[PDB]
């Protein structure tokens, strides 16, 4: 198990969703763990961007996530937060997938509230972090 450290301090309005998203991911996968701490690998910011929330990342634990206010009020915020965090873990967007695929993100619409990765998503994250 590899530990990726994040900094949630610049997203004051989303502290509980970030904590919720990190726990979902920690309770779903074996080879990587997310923990809040100093000298962080990636960080969370918040504001307004009509394209919604996004991740600026190398796909292997680093960069930052921007959480948009309107998207997190119209869609379930834990799903939004957990989805964007999936990008930092290495998973790509797959907009045509169903609600049970966390990486389909907003594709299924606002009625989709599931913040959990499916079995294939979890399996792929374990493979991407198996050797660090
Ligand atoms: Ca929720
Ligand atoms: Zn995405």
């Amino acid at each position: 198990t590899v530990t990726v450290t994040y900094d949630p301090s610049n997203a004051p309005s989303f502290q509980q969703e970030i904590a919720n998203a990190a726990q979902i991911w920690n309770s779903s996968v074996r080879n990587v763990q997310l923990r809040a701490g100093g000298n962080a690998d990636f960080s969370y910011y918040e504001g307004n961007d009509s394209r919604g929330s996004y991740a600026q990342t190398d796909g292997h634990g680093r960069g930052y996530i921007f959480l948009d206010y309107q998207q997190n009020q119209q869609y379930d915020s834990t799903r939004v937060t957990a989805h964007e965090t999936g990008h930092v873990l290495g998973l790509p967007d797959h907009y045509q997938g169903p609600c049970s695929e966390l990486m389909s993100g907003g594709g299924p619409g606002p009625s989709c509230t599931n913040p959990y990765p499916n079995a294939q998503e979890r399996s792929r994250v374990n493979a991407l972090w198996a050797n660090g």
